[PDB]
Parts: C-alpha cells; sequence; structure tokens
C-alpha cells in the first residue's frame, strides 16, 4: 500500500539523450535511430529570438553549424531539417540504445513523466499533468529545452512532450515531437500568458479513490448525487465536466472501493462546497489532480 | 524555475535489477559485479516466517537451489553467503552494466529515490525520505521485496535502502545493503510498531531557505536564538532537534540568502509558537519536510 507521485523509469529514454550546440546556445536533443531532435530555436541568436524568421536563418545554417555530441563522441551531422518547431539532424550513426518508441499527441489532464537533462545529461525525473490550459508545472532550469516527456507501455516508450519555454507565471510551455505547441505559445522570446486554469475532476475523483484505499475516509459521506447536478457544482468551481467516459474509466476504482462513482462525487462536492476543515487528504491539505485513474489503479492494484 | 518532488534518473539502476527465486517465492535482487543482493527471507517457507532461524535455513540450501534471472536469461549461482538480513549470491557473470557505487548508510530525515520492481522488472521510481522513526512511506506492492532506494552523486550510485516489509500502519522497513534494518525491526512475520514520528526540523529549515530564494520571506523575523534553546523548543513540537551535521549542510543556503542558519531557526520557532496566521510558503499551508538542503541546492541554482 502506499501512495507517491510516481515516473515511469527513464532508462530508456536517458540512452537517447545528447547535447546539440550551435553557435553559442547549448540545449537538449532526443536520438532516436539516426536522427536527433530537438527545439530549433537552438538556431537563434539572441537578436533572432525577439522575432525569428526560422525557414530563413535554417537556410542559412550547414550541417557543419551543429554539433552533437552523445557522452564524449561526437556524432556527425550529415543533415537538418525543421518539421514545425522541431529541428531533425540527421547523424551517420544509429542510436543502439533506440527503443521500440511511438510520437503521440497527448490530451489535457493525461500525465506524463518529464525527464530533466542539462546538456545532454540526464538530471531529474518527475511526473506532470498536461494543464487543461496546455501548461504544465514543471521544474525547469536553464539550458533544460529539449527534455522530453513520456509514457511507457510494456517496452514501448510513447514521447509526448519537448520543452522549450517557460511563462512569466512559472508553468512550462512545449511542443509534441512533431513540433505542434501545445496551446497558444509561439517560441519566440516574448512574455506569454495562458488561459485560465482548470480542475482535472476525473482525477482529483481517482486521487479520492487512491485515498479510500489507503485508509483516508473522513471526507466520505452517505449521500449520491446525479452527474447533471454534480457537473453543475462542479463547472461553478472551476473544475472540468466529468464526463459518462469518465464515470466508466472509474469503474475499477468504484468496483474495487465498493464506491459508486456518482457517491464519491457528492463527497467531492461537499469538499468543495465545505473546504478541508483544517483536515488533509493523503498527505495533502488540496485536492490533488494530476493523477489519472490509470495511474491510481497501476499504483493501487 | 518550478519546486518539485524529483527522483534521480534510474537507468543506472534499471540496468542492475534482476529477479531471485527459491521454491516458488521470487523477489528482486540487485546485481553489481559478479553478485547479486536480495532479501534473505527469499529462503523461507511460509511457515518459517514467524520464527524463521535462518543460519539453519541457509545450512540446507545449495547453489542450486536460488534462480537468478536477469529477464528471462539465467545467471548460474555459484556462491552463496548471509550478511545480516541480506543474501549475497555469487554469480558466474559480471553485470557489463554496473554503474560505479557505493553502499551507504543514511540518516534520518535523507532522501532517496526508489525503483519500484516486481519480479525484476522497474515498475516506477518515486523520491521518499527516511522518516526520523525509520520507516519510509513508500508506495509498494506484493513483490516489491529487494526493490532499492538510492542516490547519485556525479556517475556514482550510492545505494542505501533495500525494501523487506509493510508495517500495520501501512508505512514500510527494510535495511541497508549491507543487511542491516534501519530501526528496530526484524524480518519475520510479526506486526511490529514504529515508533512515533516526528518532522524532520532540517529539511523544513532547508525549504524555508527555498521560500527565501524565491522571494516568499514574510516570515523572517528580527529575532536568532542559540541551537540548544532551538532543539529544546523544538522538541516540545514534535520536531527533530537539530545536530552540528545539519547546521553544516544548511551552510550553502545560509551564504546564498544572506540569512544566518539561528536566525533561520528563530523564524521557524515563532512559526511553530504562533501558527501560520492564515498566510502560505510557497503556496502551502503546511512546512514541506521531504526536501533536504542538497534538494533545495539542486533545484533552485
Ligand atoms: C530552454 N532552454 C529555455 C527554457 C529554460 S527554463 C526557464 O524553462 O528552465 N527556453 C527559453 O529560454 C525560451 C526560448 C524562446 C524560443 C522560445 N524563452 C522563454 O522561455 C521565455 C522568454 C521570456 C520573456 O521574454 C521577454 C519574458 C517572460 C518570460 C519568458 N520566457
Ligand atoms: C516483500 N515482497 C513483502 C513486502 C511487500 S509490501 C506489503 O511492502 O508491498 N514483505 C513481506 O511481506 C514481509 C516479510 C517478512 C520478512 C519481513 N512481511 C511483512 O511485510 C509483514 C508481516 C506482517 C504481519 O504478520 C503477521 C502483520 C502485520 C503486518 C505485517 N507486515
Amino acid at each position: 500500500s502506499g501512495f507517491r507521485k510516481m515516473a515511469f523509469p527513464s532508462g530508456k529514454v536517458e540512452g537517447c539523450m545528447v547535447q546539440v550546440t550551435c553557435g553559442t546556445t547549448t540545449l537538449n536533443g532526443l536520438w532516436l535511430d539516426d536522427v536527433v531532435y530537438c527545439p530549433r530555436h537552438v538556431i537563434c541568436t539572441s537578436e533572432d529570438m525577439l522575432n525569428p524568421n526560422y525557414e530563413d536563418l535554417l537556410i542559412r545554417k550547414s550541417n557543419h553549424n551543429f554539433l552533437v555530441q552523445a557522452g564524449n563522441v561526437q556524432l556527425r551531422v550529415i543533415g537538418h531539417s525543421m518539421q514545425n518547431c522541431v529541428l531533425k539532424l540527421k547523424v551517420d550513426t544509429a542510436n543502439p540504445k533506440t527503443p521500440k518508441y511511438k510520437f503521440v499527441r497527448i490530451q489535457p489532464g493525461q500525465t506524463f513523466s518529464v525527464l530533466a537533462c542539462y546538456n545532454g545529461s540526464p538530471s531529474g525525473v518527475y511526473q506532470c499533468a498536461m494543464r487543461p490550459n496546455f501548461t504544465i508545472k514543471g521544474s525547469f532550469l536553464n539550458g533544460s529545452c529539449g527534455s522530453v516527456g513520456f509514457n511507457i507501455d510494456y517496452d514501448c516508450v510513447s514521447f509526448c512532450y519537448m520543452h522549450h519555454m517557460e511563462l512569466p507565471t512559472g508553468v512550462h510551455a512545449g511542443t509534441d515531437l512533431e513540433g505542434n505547441f501545445y496551446g497558444p505559445f509561439v517560441d519566440r522570446q516574448t512574455a506569454q500568458a495562458a488561459g485560465t486554469d482548470t480542475t482535472i475532476t476525473v482525477n482529483v475523483l481517482a486521487w479520492l479513490y487512491a485515498a479510500v484505499i489507503n485508509g483516508d475516509r473522513w471526507f466520505l459521506n452517505r449521500f449520491t448525487t446525479t452527474l447533471n447536478d454534480f457537473n453543475l457544482v462542479a463547472m461553478k468551481y472551476n473544475y472540468e465536466p466529468l464526463t459518462q467516459d469518465h464515470v466508466d474509466i472509474l469503474g475499477p476504482l468504484s468496483a474495487q472501493t465498493g464506491i459508486a462513482v456518482l457517491d464519491m462525487c457528492a463527497s467531492l462536492k461537499e469538499l468543495l462546497q465545505n473546504g478541508m476543515n483544517g483536515r488533509t487528504i493523503l498527505g495533502s491539505a488540496l485536492l490533488e489532480d494530476e493523477f489519472t485513474p490509470f495511474d491510481v489503479v497501476r499504483q493501487c492494484s
């Protein structure tokens, strides 16, 4: 038993991290087979960054302007191209540590592991959720761009995030591995705001089940609610709507605990309307929304 | 920026995880050079577990009663011995993925990453701390014994924990890699109680320094204290007393902020005496105690 924020083991991804240098800019890249993926703003000077015309800037580069380092070994760049905000450097060497992998675009509310990397060297791993406003609350320092987020399923790594940006509020923005930003962000050097964020309701409910499985039950009550009446209250509090698909994916946790999904919704509605009254759930003073139902099932079954 | 519970990248440890089976019992082992380390209760039947005579049980075992597997690949066992609560199996293959490593015995308050493994297969990685009562608030399911906790310092893995048991309250107990339990626990199938837990004072102070570094400093006051007066008050609030080593490891944070250690102690003491008065620190109403001063230095520099 027990419940922790848990990331996927990172070794399959660690074997793919390299360092990419262009000019005086150094960031991380992802080496799969014979291609290195990295943020295209590596080609920018600080002047370019303000309003970069990326196609022009890239045409002016040669293969030799890119220095790729895997460990102590320089990889020779024999081609380059651009897919949206991601630069692809073809190298003359295939990565022997390439795992089975896919590039996927995740949905808001879904979680993934982030391998934070500096100068091509992995430094830490932690778990994140894509927020409804398409930011992530990460932990990143200068030189972290090109760090990736991923999930692992059997032996296949699904890469879903590459890091590009920190907003003035301190949350983070990035792209999928096809180079498309999550959210309304652009890779230029400007202060950018996100839309108003909301709370991931199906995740809060999954975490309330995790708390029950681990013996926290002070927040339960004898009541049930309708799904529509629950959603009226949830929206009032800036929570995302709960769909019937969400009710279904919570099925295994309802089964395990014997607590119907709409019974647990009546508890969540009482917590929104009354607060926690100085108490905690799983050691948290706040309702936690970055565990999906699958995360909880994986950990508690 | 951003401030998160972060685990170390787990690849170096993943390359060392194997499974060890004796009879029908399978747990995890750690394969370093040509030795596999694992919990000695793998040799027990359920009848043995209530009051095992490990010396006598081991004398009756031979090398050929132990099945060690890397994946489905058997490693032949060619010697065996017991060191306290850890079994050491010498195998005929030196692990080519052995990292530089050390075995260390950590102090209460120190944090580490846990790689949760089942049948020798890594499932997840998370960060936790050793509590003052020598338990960890981990996350483990059946078959997790032998999972290890570790820190990584440059390219060197310091192994500090091997998982052995879950107490009735749902917290976890285990050994260092020399087989010595943290705390007064024994590897038999009995209900064992941990001492009343306390708050890790050096870690709370590290987190207050993190708050100051980030501009959240309303709690700083114009007082100081002696170390002994602070320790005496700390104990009255179920906080651990500070050691000289705690004062030393807070030094870099003291220097960076300009706030003397004992001045920060006086600030914490006022917080404990008076409460938060409806204010928060780093967005939280609760004082965090599972970030060490090293963790803060890593994420705030
Ligand atoms: C990547 N290595 C780096 C992020 C580092 S972090 C702070 O997330 O650890 N990316 C950047 O520095 C981007 C580069 C731009 C092409 C996207 N820039 C920003 O993240 C950035 C710029 C600004 C500005 O510019 C005026 C104002 C406020 C915030 C901000 N963030
Ligand atoms: C190892 N794979 C397993 C821990 C799995 S967990 C629950 O942490 O995910 N270890 C055990 O089951 C140990 C084996 C003993 C040599 C140590 N036993 C316990 O953890 C254990 C036994 C008991 C009893 O026994 C009556 C009562 C209450 C709690 C308890 N815990």
